[PDB]
RNA sequence: GCAGACUAUCUGC
């Protein structure tokens, strides 16, 4: 009967093109509480968690009288067919594999509906639904539901798709019959522990989230000077603990269309993204997962993926940006940038900036660009 | 009306 009704969810979801569905109970995370206090305390946290511990760790908390949490998992592309090439003068930024195609949040959500409408088409069933921006830990579900296990690199890892996968998970009064978890496949490795560009991963399965490339690229601030040449030119997220991956070798999958990276915005240019308009910003990029801090975050990475690639070609853009963009965070990112190029003819009027910048983070950032001209000049 | 900022409000033309 609830066995029925599991065999005929499974069987559903499968043909609405899940990939790969779990059950565990609604049972407290006990485990998990204890492991975001000791992240909390030690600073780990990145800040986008849920914050209330309670709701996080405790389904009946969230669901009245829940008795299960189904887990789904959808795998996504690892690989861009026909990426554009980044050339000397035409230099381009990268948007994560987590941020290719329509927004997971809508794809996954869309799918959760249609489970939910499935069972409340039966019977008295009740269930809530979330997906990432919802109250439980995503990863701490579909590890207790079977759907892959927490390898070091902290990712939620299955034998057939690798760490590729989408989580989500929908609550429910249904009694249904728990999966088992599965095994652990890191073994001895440590691959994705030591190519960490920053070492956030500080031991096996535990992030220190301020110093993740991936959480740092999301950030609306000023960016640490110690990660401005780490982020490269990545512009949202950052995949190398899972493309280093040995269980993700040969792991890319087309299963759903929607997924497909617009290569021209996964992989966009950098110079037209510095002046880009609103409604342009909304209408190119407004439907991937990548957008949902707005255009500030994404601009502030070009400025630094221009000076990485030391692009002498954007001086001029950037200087007009030093000067005229009303967002403090750009103009000053702008002026360490052209320092960071360092073209000396540029020096003068960072000097001139500075005595015209009425911002203090700003002006800062135009001293250090005239810092980085004297001293790369003086080599 | 457009453009911008901030995450409805604010600011210009
Ligand atoms: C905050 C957040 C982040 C933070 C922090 C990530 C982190 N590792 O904590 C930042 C901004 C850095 C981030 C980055 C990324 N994230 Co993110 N993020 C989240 C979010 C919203 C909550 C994560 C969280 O609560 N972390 C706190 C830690 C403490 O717990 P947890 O990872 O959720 O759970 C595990 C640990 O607690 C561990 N654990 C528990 N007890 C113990 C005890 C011991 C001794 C140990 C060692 C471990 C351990 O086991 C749990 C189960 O695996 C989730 C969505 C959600 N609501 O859950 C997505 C989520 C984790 N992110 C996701 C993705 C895709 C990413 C990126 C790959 C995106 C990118 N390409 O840049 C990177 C990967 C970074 C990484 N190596 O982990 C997916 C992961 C899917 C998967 N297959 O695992 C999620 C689940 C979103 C989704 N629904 O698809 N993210
Ligand atoms: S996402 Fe990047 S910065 Fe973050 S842990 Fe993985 S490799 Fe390190
Ligand atoms: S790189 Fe090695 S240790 Fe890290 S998640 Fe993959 S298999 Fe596990």
């Amino acid at each position: 009967n609830v066995y029925q009704l599991k065999e005929e969810l499974i069987e559903y979801a499968k043909s609405i093109g899940v990939d790969k569905i779990g059950f565990t109970t609604a049972d407290t995370f006990d485990s998990l509480k204890d492991r975001l206090i000791l992240q909390e305390s030690l600073g780990y946290l990145s800040g986008f968690e849920e914050p209330d511990i309670e709701k996080r760790v405790t389904p009946k908390l969230l669901l009245p009288k829940a008795k299960s949490i189904v887990a789904i998992a959808l795998a996504y592309p690892s690989r861009m067919k026909d990426a554009p090439r980044s050339t000397r003068t035409e230099r381009r930024g990268i948007f994560c594999r987590a941020s290719w195609g329509k927004d997971y949040h809508d794809v996954l959500r869309e799918k959760l509906d249609l489970l939910e409408d499935f069972l409340k088409s039966k019977h008295d069933i009740r269930t809530k639904s979330m997906v990432d921006t919802g109250e439980l830990s995503d990863r701490a579900v579909a590890e207790r539901a079977g759907i892959g296990f927490s390898a070091k690199n902290c990712m939620i890892t299955t034998p057939e798709y690798g760490s590729y996968v989408y989580l989500a998970e929908m609550i429910t009064n249904i009694p249904f019959e728990p999966d088992v978890p599965i095994e652990d496949m890191c073994g001895s490795c440590t691959k994705c522990l030591d190519a960490c560009p920053t070492g956030a991963l500080v031991n096996p399965g535990q992030l220190n989230a301020q110093r993740c490339i991936s959480f740092l690229t999301q950030t609306k601030g000023f960016l640490p000077d110690e990660f401005r040449t780490k982020i490269g030119n990545r512009l949202y997220g950052c995949d190398t603990c899972q493309t280093v991956c040995p269980l993700n070798k040969g792991k890319d999958f087309h299963l759903h269309p929607e997924m497909e990276p617009d290569p021209e915005i996964a992989k966009p240019l950098l110079k037209p993204l510095l002046a880009i308009s609103n409604r342009e910003f909304k209408e190119k990029f407004g439907h991937v997962s990548g957008s949902w801090r707005g255009k500030k975050p994404i601009q502030r990475n070009a400025i630094l993926a221009l000076a990485h690639f030391k692009d002498a070609s954007a001086l001029p853009e950037l200087t007009e940006l030093m000067h005229k963009d009303p967002r403090p965070v750009i103009r000053g990112t702008a002026a360490w940038a052209i320092g960071k190029i360092g073209d000396p003819a540029y020096a003068e009027e960072l000097e001139k900036a500075l005595e015209k910048e009425k911002d203090e983070e700003a002006k800062l950032e135009i001293e250090k660009g005239i810092e980085l001209l004297k001293a790369s000049g003086m080599t």
